[PDB]
């Protein structure tokens, strides 16, 4: 890379409720554009979990009256925003927190990896995508921390040969989204993830929710000593022990959540409290754009390093993220040589001035420029091969 990444996940389920599309994006802001997600088989089959956000939706300029295969969905309106954008990378993602059961088995055998590593790039020569980013949420033990390596390697080996063939010169990235947990990520194979990948997406949030007996900072960098129940876990320790466990700081890149954590029945930041209540699409999430609330006043610990707002007539609290705490967390990423900034997820977020993506931009200054790749010569989309000219 020749600059910062700023990475935001594109969920191909925002199409519907959130009704989120390609377009939308403010591609100006970002290098990287993660495409969420493919699924998995136990065979290593990687597969299209939605054929229609995928590639099968018109949109108001996508014709029935084109002669061949072509693509359309998704991958044809971000090939848009790739031709548009050249500094702007897709990748494909496949797995994610919900379909990472069949990742142990996909990876327990060469043939297998094998077929997981020719299906995934099938979609990524064919979408006309930059690169895979793996999120298997997690491996569980040493086998499958091994096996991932091994499948990483399929991958890299296979893009390359991919690469020598039908896009001689381009660097395909290959990434994943990494665990903040300690728990999860003391399994994994640091050193080799540090060696075989571009970029490890951090996922240095989900540190609190409904799954916590407390209150808690959802992606604070440091520990909180004068109240620790605030701050169960810190990014600062995670990244910390990517960078000594053999990840290179420059291919980490932090992640940072577009949506808050909220608690009711609760005190305060550390305090006890009863459920999350109700969410922006699902229990106890708000999207940082319904952030803060009409009423609600955002408080700031200082020492965590963590905002969150909370209601004194209400009693609710949302642990979420603020251009400030992005401005903090961007100060804090270049200053451990970092490789720039990720979000989860593109739908969430505000336009203009109070954008989390836009913030994170104007903090970092030096973007990645790296150039994508608009020639796919074995694409079966038609209009995919010719680049939508
Ligand atoms: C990089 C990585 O590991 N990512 C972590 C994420 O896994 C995690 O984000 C969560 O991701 C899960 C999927 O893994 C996602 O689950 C989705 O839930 C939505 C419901 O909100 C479903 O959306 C519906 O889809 C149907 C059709 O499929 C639509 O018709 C309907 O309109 C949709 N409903 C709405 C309201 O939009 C998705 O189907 C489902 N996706 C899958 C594949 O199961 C969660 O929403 C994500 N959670 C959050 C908080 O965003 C993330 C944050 O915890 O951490 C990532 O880094
Ligand atoms: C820091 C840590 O390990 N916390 C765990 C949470 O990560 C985890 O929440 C889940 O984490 C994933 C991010 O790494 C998300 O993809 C996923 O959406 C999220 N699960 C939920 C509840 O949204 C929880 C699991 O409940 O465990 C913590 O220990
Ligand atoms: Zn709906
Ligand atoms: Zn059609
Ligand atoms: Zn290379
Ligand atoms: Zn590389
Ligand atoms: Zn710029």
């Amino acid at each position: 890379a020749n600059g910062y990444a700023n990475s935001v996940y594109f969920t191909n389920w925002g199409i519907y409720d959130r009704n989120f599309q390609p377009a939308d994006l403010v591609a100006s802001d970002v290098t990287h554009v993660i495409y969420s997600f493919m699924n998995l088989q136990a065979d290593g089959t990687v597969i299209s979990g939605d054929t229609y956000a995928d590639y099968e939706k018109h949109y108001a300029d996508d014709s029935w009256n084109d002669v061949g295969t072509n693509a359309y969905g998704c991958v044809k309106q971000l090939f848009k925003v790739k031709k548009a954008n050249r500094g702007l990378k897709v990748l494909l993602s496949i797995g994610g927190w919900t379909w990472s059961t069949n990742f142990p088995s996909a990876a327990s055998t060469d043939a297998n990896r094998k077929n997981f590593a020719k299906t995934a790039i099938t979609f990524m020569k064919d979408w006309g995508f930059d690169g895979i980013d793996i999120a298997w949420a997690y491996p569980a033990d040493a086998t499958q921390a091994s096996n991932m390596i091994l499948l990483l390697k399929e991958v890299r080996s296979q893009l390359d040969a991919y690469a020598a063939q039908y896009a001689p010169g381009y660097h395909f990235l290959l990434t994943i989204a990494a665990p903040a947990g300690k728990d999860n990520y003391s399994k994994l194979r640091l050193a080799d993830l540090g060696q075989v990948l571009d970029y490890i997406n951090l996922m240095a949030y989900d540190y609190a929710g409904s799954f916590s007996p407390l209150t808690g900072h959802d992606a604070n960098l440091f520990n909180n000593p004068s109240n620790p129940n605030a701050t169960p876990f810190n990014t600062d320790s995670a990244v910390k022990d990517y960078i000594n466990g053999g990840v290179p700081a420059n291919k980490i890149v932090l992640g940072m959540p577009i949506y808050g954590r909220s608690f009711q029945n609760t005190a305060g930041i550390g305090q006890t409290y009863n459920g999350v209540g109700s969410g922006s699409w699902e229990a106890g999430i708000w999207d940082y754009k319904a952030l803060p609330k009409a009423g609600a006043t955002v408080q700031y610990d200082s020492v965590a390093k963590g905002y969150y707002s909370y209601n004194s007539a209400t009693k609710e609290l949302i642990s979420f993220d603020t251009p400030d705490m992005i401005n903090t967390k961007v100060a804090y990423l270049k200053s451990l040589g970092l490789g720039g900034s990720m979000f989860w997820e593109a739908s969430a977020d505000k336009k203009g001035a109070d954008s989390l993506i836009g913030t994170s931009h104007r903090a970092l200054g030096g973007l990645d420029t790296t150039q994508n790749l608009l020639s796919y010569p074995n694409s079966k989309y038609d209009n995919i091969k010719n680049g939508l000219n």
